[PDB]
């Protein structure tokens, strides 16, 4: 397969030179050719280092039993993937050269010239979308086609003394570092300097395991972070390598439920901050004593446990602890951002937030996705998707869906509800592999569908996990059967960016489209309930396959964002802040529509019967009993404001449920752009009609080929169609 692969590579290389002569933009095929050239060397390394790959595959649970076989077959698997990729590239380009496929213009992005503008990354006055790879060697061979993301890494360990002196190695790097390509600054928090630990060992208490291994409420922690930022950021300020911002922490969390993963008790400094937060929350100690059933003489005497028990969920002390943990974490990230802004007043910050700390049920992490998203100039995350785990009972998505769609659809939709006008930067993309998922045979169709779908929901740039391959093909649980062994996956991410760039105005219209239904979200219900996000997902899923972007409402969204929706839905939200209800009342008072079930808005965050109830007044207050009723009323509210899509879609499949998420935008008077992704785990047939009038024609935007009003999508398939009406 070595000789055969080299043959196809040489064939594509000559076809590229010929197409170029005709003025064809061969970026896509050059990207594939470069991928092939790189992975031929990786396959040669694999062929010469079988023993190293046996070890690599043994560390992977589903490839452990057959490790010797897998290490033997890997080199020819990689060459066979290159042969498939060259056959696809040669077929496509020969069709393009013969006028049989229409190739849209697409930019050759110079990353030294990309700028952030509102919710876009701009090259030569147009929106673009960026992909690079974690730990990829920054060499010419790898930055020509596979991304040119720059940046700078630092750690509080680079503060070498109490005086605030910075490691000379770090000063030397920053003095020499060129302006460079668009990049981000990575703040490390796992490595706190030993001199500080020796000076006051309490500085290690109440960590946010494992990525913040010191006390965010300790004064020596604040001195050290202030000293790091003061001594480094003046060298970075305004530089192109800071353009995608300052990443304030890797996967932060301060889990505080005893016997749970990455949990620890909070420090004594943190508990003193808790007494201050309780004084602000409750006003007088008598109000705390009534709720906690305690007899403290004042706020300084509060002296409850420094870690919570799962059995306490629903109690006032538990609520207070989790609410405080969120607020002090938000304040910590505010402190880091305000220190950076002193030395770089243009700094954009973000946080590598795990979206499942909002999309799953747990609220003990101190991660307030709304507050951290609002507080960030760039929407940071490391959203995961991927397929079935290598072990365990099926996840709930496996009944209906090809992959875990919940973070890149529902969490993205929450983040964009909070902040619609920001770039979104996935700083460790987990849409190809995780610790739990791996498949050597992962399809280019899966890879394209995922990056495409995530981009429809707001994703602007991705540093994908991960390019652990060194230039020689050696390695710097995660490695075997990751992208480091998959030539067609590495190539398809960049091919997807090329297509998204080619239609980036359409893509920004899909990202920005009116979200006319907002699901009400409150921390009052998520903190007190074991399974609030099961309920929020159930109503999201119920609404999300009707052609409409589905978004979220909170108190903060209603107070800070234009009310560009037709209705709020309130589902299984029995706990609410009084201020939630008051804010939803003000929306009814502006003639808003609220659709509420029988179970919602019954108590405050302490389970006390609520003094206040929603009154219809000038708006529309609709009480419903079922999910079906709630959906029927929601879509009626959109129809009443003429907000339904201009193209109607029906889906049939062998399941009980839709999987095709679809969207429609206007291209002009009688032409529409239809976006469809099959998130379902089996083939779906979509059937399209005009809402008014009659479909004249359907074509593929990317190919110019004629399509039909009835289409089969395989799982992970993407359709982008131009629909003309008569």
């Amino acid at each position: 397969k070595e000789e055969e692969a080299s043959g196809k590579i040489n064939e594509l290389r000559k076809l590229i030179a010929k197409a170029k002569k005709s003025g064809i933009n061969t970026l896509k095929e050059e990207t594939a050719l470069r991928t092939a050239e790189i992975f031929m060397g990786y396959a040669k390394w694999d062929e010469n280092n079988i023993d190293a790959n046996v070890k690599n595959f043994s560390l992977v649970k589903k490839y452990k039993n057959e490790s010797e076989k897998y290490a033997k077959l890997l080199p020819d698997f990689e060459r066979q993937e290159i042969i498939e990729m060259m056959n696809s590239s040669i077929s496509e380009l020969e069709a393009v050269m013969r006028g049989e496929l229409k190739r849209l213009p697409t930019p050759v992005v110079d990353w030294t010239k990309v700028k952030v503008d509102k919710d876009m990354l701009v090259y030569e006055g147009k929106p673009v979308f960026l992909a690079d790879w974690t730990w990829k060697p920054r060499i010419k061979e790898y930055i020509e086609y596979h991304g040119n993301l720059d940046g700078f890494f630092m750690t509080n360990a680079n503060v070498i003394n109490n005086k605030g002196d910075i490691s000379p190695k770090v000063i030397n790097e920053l003095q020499e570092k060129e302006d460079g390509s668009i990049g981000f600054v990575f703040l490390n928090h796992s490595n706190f300097p030993k001199w500080a630990e020796k000076k006051d060992p309490t500085v290690k208490d109440g960590p946010g395991i494992k990525y913040t291994m010191y006390d965010i409420n300790h004064p020596l922690a604040r001195q050290v972070n202030s000293d790091l930022i003061k001594g480094t950021v003046p060298y970075m300020a305004g530089k192109q390598y800071t353009g995608l911002g300052y990443m304030l922490c890797n996967e932060p969390h301060w889990n505080c439920i005893e016997k749970t993963w990455a949990s620890a008790p909070i420090s004594e400094y943190a508990y003193e901050e808790f007494r201050k937060w309780l004084k602000n929350k409750h006003g007088n100690i008598d109000r705390l004593n009534e709720l906690w059933s305690t007899s403290y003489k004042d706020f300084s005497s509060v002296d409850g446990p420094r870690i919570m028990q799962a059995s306490m969920q629903g109690s006032p002390m538990y609520f207070d602890f989790m609410a405080f943990n969120m607020d002090r974490v938000t304040e910590w990230f505010s402190f880091l951002k305000n220190e950076i802004r002193k030395y770089d007043p243009q700094a954009k910050t973000h946080i590598k937030i795990m979206p499942n700390l909002w999309s799953d049920n747990k609220r003990d992490s101190g991660i307030d996705l709304e507050a951290l998203t609002r507080n960030s100039e760039i929407i940071g995350n490391d959203a995961s998707s991927c397929g079935a785990w290598m072990w365990g009972k099926p996840k709930s998505w496996e009944k209906n869906y090809a992959f875990d769609w919940v973070e890149i659809c529902m969490a993205y939709d929450f983040m964009k509800s909070v902040s619609p006008d920001k770039v979104m930067f996935n700083t460790e993309g987990h849409m190809l592999s995780t610790g739990k998922y791996r498949d050597l045979y992962q399809t280019k169709e899966y890879a394209r569908g995922n990056y495409w779908l995530a981009t429809i929901h707001g994703l602007t740039a991705t540093q994908t996990w991960y390019w652990c391959r060194r230039e020689d093909g050696s390695s710097r649980n995660g490695y075997a059967a990751s992208n480091n062994h998959q030539p067609r996956i590495v190539n398809e991410v960049h091919a997807t960016m090329i297509d998204l760039n080619s239609v980036s105005d359409y893509i920004m219209s899909f990202q920005r489209q009116r979200k006319p239904l907002r699901i009400f979200y409150t921390k009052a219900s998520s903190i007190n309930k074991a399974e609030h996000m099961n309920d929020v997902l159930r109503i999201y899923e119920k609404l999300n396959f009707s052609g409409l972007p589905i978004g979220f409402a909170t108190e903060g969204i209603l107070k800070n964002n234009p009310h560009e929706w037709d209705a709020i839905v309130v589902y299984k939200t029995p706990y609410a802040f009084k201020s939630d209800i008051e804010t939803v009342q003000k929306y009814l008072d502006e003639c808003g529509t609220v659709i509420i079930d029988n179970e919602s808005f019954k108590t405050d965050e302490y389970g006390r019967k609520i003094d206040l109830t929603l009154k219809q007044g000038k708006g529309k207050l609709i009480v419903v009993s079922t999910l079906n009723e709630m959906k029927n009323e929601a879509l009626a509210a959109v129809k009443s404001n003429k907000g339904m899509p201009m193209i109607s879609i029906a889906e049939t499949n062998d399941r009980n449920m839709p999987g095709c998420e679809w969207r429609v935008i206007a291209k002009d008077k009688n032409k529409y752009i239809v976006n469809i992704v099959n998130i379902g785990k089996s083939d779906a047939t979509v059937s399209m009609s005009a809402a008014k009038g009659n479909i004249k024609s359907v074509s593929e935007v990317l190919t110019g080929l004629k399509s039909a009003t009835k289409i089969v999508l395989k799982p992970n398939d993407v359709q982008l169609l131009e629909v003309s009406l008569e």
